[PDB]
């Protein structure tokens, strides 16, 4: 029942109630302060939490991240991405049952109606896959705009189905629009992960057998970017939400949102200092690039502005890494360069001093190039697994009593009020 | 050189920067709150001033709206939109040759590629316009994402001109789509609003010639909604461009924020109130279920929760409301109807006293419905009007030495961590 | 389908006529099973030639190319029963 008081000058103490949540760092409520004639200022909205949430936590010093309260770790080392999505969607584990039903549900939105595989025939087989992916999320929109009543939580719920069941299908679609291949319909035989690679890599030409030691990397990387709690995307989701818009047209900003170099890039800028390095000669050379703090080359891929010591997410990734190189077996003057920077970054002190661990961007971008996937689909990937989050984050907010359209404001610093003249009068 | 400060308990007090603009709420700076173990809590961030502008001031309680400075009445009754358009882009009023420059080029850019042209075939011809026009304007983002380097501002200065010059002639493609009429070519002897008004309602069958009291009515609307400061569609705009997104995915998400009915149905709820009351009979008793506070009737299109007293954006559309209801002399029930709210809203008493009169979305559902516009269309007209606003928004974003990704906070109020065991263990 | 063989077509030559109802009645049920999926957006199936025409028809209009469709014998007797129950009605208004 605590409160902050803020003083001013010669004005009275305002008082702002203080929150607490179940856990991490208490909250100054605000939602008061412009009656007392002030707004905060906050680019980016660093300080400023926009909304209560139950599905995801982070705390980065400490390596936390849960979902549902479930720590990603174990989540990973024992649940399949279709399970860790039955949670995100309904909070709790399921059981055996409930699980076997969602899978037989989500296996019957996966085909893409026809008149939707048409639609591709709109872009040039150049486009941006993400351009694509995101027409194509907003040709959902116009699909069922009209059968969709957002009040109605049972729509919203056949709604989180539907981008779930579809998004591997039209992923994979893009990929083979851009690459002139014809479409790979869904095969029930198959687990999400392994439907997906199926889809993506399979032609008319043989039977294409989806190796399970990759089935099982692409489901831990659906899993290891599942959510992340607020963020550039899902809060643009959830903004562009707040009005009552069409949930699946707040999926296509939100994918506009990821497409944006700075949110869903960072897996190619790893790929692309890895080229640049060239061969392992050349390590120690671009190693002394990176620490010089004039020299724009840094380390892509290594330590992490959120998890500061330790991403938990790493560890797994850092598996699943080594599994797929041994079971591929390539030879790569790119992966040998990889390698050994790994093998640097856990004894060399310097990296093992300024926190420098090869991180989850890092394994991620490896196992997507040594699997076969295109720099230019990197980030579609992320966009399939993030989905879900996207849908859990919308739900929630529209489930909430506190939700509102919002309305930011700004620190105006443009011309003070000027007479127009008309421009005969000039 | 202020400061407020913050105190809690037994810490120390937090000082906080309180930054003045030009104009307007003075703000206090939370850039640091983060680093004393707080975050401010704002649903809908009515309190939070994400940022630093110039372009739009409002200050609702007196009745101001300016643009960079200029006055929105003196803005309408003495300029034509695209010199607003230019007023919003650089930042002062055009010279006459800097404007018949700038009309020549919107004018060259305003055919649209064949290739664009194709798209439509995409959609079904009922699908929602919106939702058409989401998907036409991501298509554009397809289509220069490859020569286009946002951080070139020649490159967001041609941008700027694309969607200008583009965005009613994809308008009236929509109209034409989901009526099954074809595309009309744009004429460079019309002028903006009335080459929209050609490509809209010309056929192949005659000369279609634009009536000058509604394409002035026009060009009035697209003035009066080119800008409104921050808000759900532009922030959006903002947030999803925070990431380095392309600027037409951006702009295709603040139609997506627009098009939820919350931000951009206005229009509409209003001309459905009238159609509810029916007759001039029904007037006084439909009155009384408004006032009833239990009674889930009230009455859309009065009054205004920023302009509290006065929008001076109601002066202009009442008079350009009543120029063309006199020119197209229509005679319908429902115009009577809205003519007899008017009447009363100006003399009776409790109107004039709970400061409801007849807004800017009252006049502009009336000149809308009267200039044959249907009701599927109404969005899409703001969209077209408030694109200028959206860009100039991004390029100033994008100009920011402030700017960054977004990353809005949040309270978590889930479940504490908690073991997951595998589902064979349970 | 009479855009399609109209030139080719004497209906003088009762040879023309035979090979006319051989066409209507092998390709009715694939147009019939296309208006179906037309109408719901998922693809064609085309006809399998170890199949029987009752069995043939529910798998060209229920088959999906996402796993084997197995047509229910009891069911494909149906579908046989009730095209031999409207196989014919003497004259009547679309006979006539």
């Amino acid at each position: 029942d605590k409160k902050a008081t803020l003083h001013v000058e010669g004005k009275a103490p305002i008082e702002l109630p203080i929150m607490e949540g179940s856990l991490g760092t208490p909250v100054i409520d605000v939602r008061k302060l412009g009656a007392n004639g002030y707004f905060t200022f906050d680019p980016g909205f660093l300080a400023t939490a926009s909304c209560e949430s139950q599905i995801t936590y982070i705390d980065g010093g400490k390596g936390i991240l849960l979902h549902r309260g479930y720590p990603i770790d174990q989540l990973a080392n024992n649940a399949d991405y279709l399970e860790v999505c039955y949670i995100l969607l309904y909070g709790e584990a399921p059981t055996r049952e409930q699980y076997e039903k969602f899978k037989t549900t989500v296996t019957r939105h996966t085909m893409v109606h026809e008149q939707i595989a048409s639609f591709f025939h709109g872009f040039r087989r150049d486009a941006h896959p993400m351009a694509v992916m995101c027409g194509v999320v907003g040709a959902l929109a116009a699909f069922y705009h009209d059968s969709l009543d957002i009040n109605n939580d049972l729509h919203r719920e056949i709604t989180a189905y539907r981008l779930l069941s579809k998004m591997p299908t039209l992923a994979a679609m893009c990929y083979k629009y851009s690459t002139g291949q014809p479409f790979i319909y869904p095969r029930n035989d198959l687990s999400y992960a392994e439907n997906f690679l199926h889809m993506m890599f399979a032609t008319p030409c043989e039977e294409y057998e989806v190796n399970p030691v990759v089935a099982r990397a692409m489901d831990k990387i659906f899993t290891l970017h599942a959510d992340h709690e607020q963020n550039a995307s899902t809060s643009t989701v959830r903004l562009a939400g707040s009005s009552g818009a069409n949930p699946f047209a707040c999926i296509a900003a939100g994918i506009a949102s990821l497409w944006g170099p700075a949110h869903g890039g960072a897996n190619e800028a790893c790929l692309k200092m890895l080229e640049e390095i060239g061969s392992v000669d050349n390590i120690p050379e671009y190693v002394d690039r990176a620490k010089d703090k004039d020299d724009p080359f840094r380390l892509m891929g290594f330590g992490h502005r959120v998890y500061k010591n330790y991403d938990p997410r790493a560890t797994v990734m850092r598996e699943t890494c080594h599994e797929v190189l041994k079971e591929l077996n390539i030879q790569d003057p790119l992966l040998d360069v990889a390698m050994e920077l790994e093998r640097i970054a856990l004894s060399d002190e310097y990296f093992v001093s300024k926190k420098l661990y090869p991180n989850v961007d890092f394994y991620s971008g490896i196992i997507l190039k040594a699997i076969g996937i295109p720099v230019s689909m990197f980030t579609v990937i992320f966009a399939i697994s993030r989905t879900i989050g996207w849908i859990a984050h919308w739900n929630e907010m529209h489930s909430d009593p506190l939700n509102r359209i919002g309305r930011p404001r700004q620190l105006y610093t443009g011309e003070v009020q000027r007479d127009f003249q008309p421009m005969h009068e000039r």
